[PDB]
C-alpha cells in the first residue's frame, strides 16, 4: 500500500485547506496550487492544465504525462459536479481552489509517480452569496 | 454567505483526515458524529453512516425531514468516491472508509437554519491486499 | 405534431392517477411492483405486457422498444443512478403501459409509452416520498 | 406518513395536465404554473425559479428555500432529460408547462414544507412536429 | 438470434475500419451510408449524421418514426466515444470521425422488421495539435 | 501524433471482429492478448479480462501501477458496451463478449511509452439469451 504518513490525496488535501508548499517540496512531491472561477468546466480543466505544466508538476512536451492529467481532473470534478458534469449550463458557478501534486506514494519504487487532483471552494447560483461548498479529489498513476 | 470561521465542508474534512479532537467543535455549536465502514456494497457505507448519525443524535431517531437529508447528503458524497458510476463490488472493486457527519449554520445569517455534511476519507481499489489509491467525498444539504 | 386529443403520456399519466382508452386506439396495461430491485420492476412491466396484448410475447422488435421505454421511465423514479436497494432504497409502484398511435400522421404507427408511479424511499414505510417516471418510444 | 387526500407529487402531476381553478390555495399549498420553451437547460431552471419567486412560493431572500427548488428541479429534469442533462447541446428542445408546490404533505405537521417540481410538455427535434412527450418529477424538503 | 455474415453491428464497424464492401452490403439488401465529422460539439455530429442518413435514403426524411430511431441510436453510440459525460468542446475537448449507419433485417424472423446501427469512428482529445488517442461507439435500434 | 498503420484500436477491433493473426501482431512490438467472456455480472467481465492479461505477459502481475490503468480502461470499454447505466443483471440485461487487449506504443516518439486497449465485442440482450442485439466497447488508457 501508501506510507501511513505520505497519502498523496491526504496531504494534497491538507494543504488546500491551510493558507505548506516548501516542506512538501522538500520531500519527493512536485506540488501546484491554483484558483479558478468559471461557469464553465473546460475552463476549469484548462487552467488546471496549465498551472500543472507551467510549475514543474508536469512535462509540457507529448501527450502521456498530460492524458492522466486529463482524466485525474474529470474524476476530481465528480466530487465537484455530482452527477452532471455542468455548471453554468446548468445554472450554477464555482469558486475553486486547486491542489495538485505528484510523487510516489507507495512503499515499492517500481509504483512510479502518481498524481492527485484537489478542488475546493463553493458551488452556488451566478449571484455571489448564493453558494455552500463543494469538494472533489481525483487519482491517476503517471 | 459562508461565514470563514465555520466553513462546514473544511471542519468536517480536516476532522475525518487528522488522526488526533471532536470535543472542541461540540463547544462551537456543532454535532458531529465519526466512524469507520469497509464494504464492496455502497448500501453498507449508506446503512453505517444512517445509523452512526441517529445512535449519536446528529439527526432525530424518528419522523423523515432529517433522513432525508442526510439520505441526499450521503448520495452526494459517494460521488465524491465513486467517481461516474455509483458501483463497488459489481464493478469489481471495494472501499476502506472513515465517514463524518457535521451539523450546524456555516452562514452569516441565523436565518438560513441548519445545513449537514457528510464527509468520507479512505481507500477505493481492487479486492486484493494492496491494489488501492486513496479517495473521497464530501456531500451538503440543507437540514 | 401531436394530435391534443390523443396524448399518449399525459392519458397513460392520468390513468395512474386514478380510482375507456381501450374504445379509443389504444392497448393498455396496469400493474403493481413493489421492489428493492429494478430488473424486478423491469420483469413485472414486460410480463405484464405481454400476458395481456400490449406487445406481442414472440420475436425481439416489441420487446426492445418495451426495454428501453421502461428504462427511460426507470430515469424519473431513480434520478442519477438506476439503483435502489443497492443504494439502500425501494420502491411501491403502479405502471401503465399504453400502445396506439398519437399524431395526426397516421403514417407515424403505434408508440409506446411506459408510466410509473407511487413512493421511493427507506425499507420502512412513511419515510419515503412520491416518484414518478414516463418513458416514450416507437414500436 | 403521506396522506392519500393530500400527495404533493399527485396533486401537482393532475394540476399541471389538466385544463385556472385554485382551490389547492385553499389548503396550505403555494403554487405556480408556466410555460418555457427552450434548447438551453439553464434557461428552464431560472424560468421555474423565477416563477416560483415572482409569486410567493419560495422567498426570494437567503439560500435554504432556493437550495431546495434548484434540487428538485434538478431532480425533475432527470425524468425530462433520461440520462444526459443536455437538450441543444445534444440537438433537442423542450416545449414544458410546470407547476410547483409547496405545503406539509405528511401527517405529522413536524415535517414541515415539502416541495414539487412537475414538467410536462414536449421534447423533440429544433423543429416543431418532430417531438414526443416528456415528464419529470422533483420532490425536495424545504 | 443473429447470423454470421448479417451481424449489422460489426459489418459496420468493419466498414469503418478498411480505408479499404459498400455495394457489397447493398446487393445483400442492407441500406447504408458513410460519412465523416470533426467538431467540438456533440450536436453537430448528430446534425452530420441525420442529415447523410436522409439525404441517402437510409431513412424517410419524412415523419418522426425513423427520424426518433436514428436519434437514439446515435445517442447510444456517442457513449462509447464520450465515455461519461456527454460532453466534447465543453469539457475541453474534440473530434474527427466517420460514420456509418447500415439499415435492413439482422435476423431470420423477417417479422423483425429492420433495424439500424450507426457506428462511429475518428480520435478524440484536446483542442491542441497532436494531444489524442483513438475513440469509438455503436448504436443499435430497431427502425 | 499516432503511426498511422499501427493505431492500437483499429488493430485490436480488427482483431477481435476477425474470428495466427496474433502472431502477426506480435511479431511487431505488440504483446496480445484475447478471450471471452459471457456474464450478468460486469465485475465476471472486468476480472475474466484481469486474469487474461496477467496469464499471458500482457500486464505485469505484480503491484498496482498496471492494473489500475487496465482497470480503467475497461471502465471505459464497459461505457460503450453499457451506454449509460455501467449495469447488466440490475438492469435485467446480459452480455456474452469476446475481448481483444493490445499493449504497446502507437504515437511517433517512443517517449510516449505503452499504452492499452481495451476493446469489447459481443451481444446485449435479455436474461433469455436469443432475444438481443450486439455491443461494442474501446477503452484506451496509458500504462
Ligand atoms: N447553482 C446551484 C449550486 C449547487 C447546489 N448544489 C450543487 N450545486 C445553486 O444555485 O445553488
Ligand atoms: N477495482 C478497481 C478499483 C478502482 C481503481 N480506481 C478506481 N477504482 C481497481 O482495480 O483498483
Ligand atoms: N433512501 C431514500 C430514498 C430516496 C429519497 N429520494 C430518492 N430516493 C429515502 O430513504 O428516502
Ligand atoms: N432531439 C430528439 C429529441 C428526443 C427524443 N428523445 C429524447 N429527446 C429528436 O430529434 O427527436
Ligand atoms: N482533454 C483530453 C481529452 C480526453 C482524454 N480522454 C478522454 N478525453 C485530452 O487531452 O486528450
Ligand atoms: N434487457 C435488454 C438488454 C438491452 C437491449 N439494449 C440494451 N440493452 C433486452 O431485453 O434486450
Ligand atoms: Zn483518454
Ligand atoms: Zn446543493
Ligand atoms: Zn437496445
Ligand atoms: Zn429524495
Ligand atoms: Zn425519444
Ligand atoms: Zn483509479
Amino acid at each position: 500500500t501508501l506510507h501511513k504518513e505520505r497519502r498523496i490525496g491526504r496531504l494534497s488535501v491538507l494543504l488546500l485547506l491551510n493558507e505548506q508548499v516548501e516542506e512538501l517540496e522538500r520531500d519527493g512531491w512536485k506540488v501546484c496550487l491554483g484558483k479558478v472561477g468559471s461557469m464553465d468546466a473546460h475552463k476549469v480543466i484548462a487552467a488546471i492544465e496549465t498551472a500543472s505544466k507551467k510549475s514543474g508538476v508536469i512535462q509540457s512536451e507529448g501527450y502521456r504525462e498530460s492524458h492522466a492529467l486529463y482524466h485525474a481532473t474529470m474524476e476530481a470534478l465528480h466530487g465537484v459536479t455530482r452527477g452532471e458534469m455542468l455548471l453554468g449550463s446548468l445554472l450554477r458557478t464555482v469558486g475553486l481552489r486547486f491542489a495538485v501534486l505528484r510523487g510516489n506514494p507507495y512503499e515499492s519504487e517500481a509504483e512510479g509517480d502518481w498524481i492527485a487532483v484537489s478542488l475546493y471552494g463553493t458551488i452556488g447560483a451566478p449571484i455571489k452569496g448564493l453558494e455552500h461548498e463543494t469538494f472533489g479529489v481525483g487519482i491517476n498513476h503517471i
